[PDB]
């Protein structure tokens, strides 16, 4: 067989679909540009973190 896993995720954890995905410098989880919160639009520039992160 195959261990089949992977470090970080390739789904919105909001939405749930395909395409491309945010990453973040942290954890290990993606988020898409417009299922955030706050939500965003554009590439977000600078060291970005998940709000899942900065928050408890
Ligand atoms: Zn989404
Ligand atoms: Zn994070």
């Amino acid at each position: 067989g195959s261990s089949g896993s992977s470090g970080h995720e390739d789904f919105c954890s909001v939405c749930r679909k395909s395409g491309q995905l945010l990453m973040c410098d942290t954890c290990s989880r993606v988020y898409h540009l417009d299922c955030l919160d706050p939500p965003l639009k554009t590439i977000p520039k600078g060291m970005w973190i998940c709000p899942r992160c900065q928050d408890q």
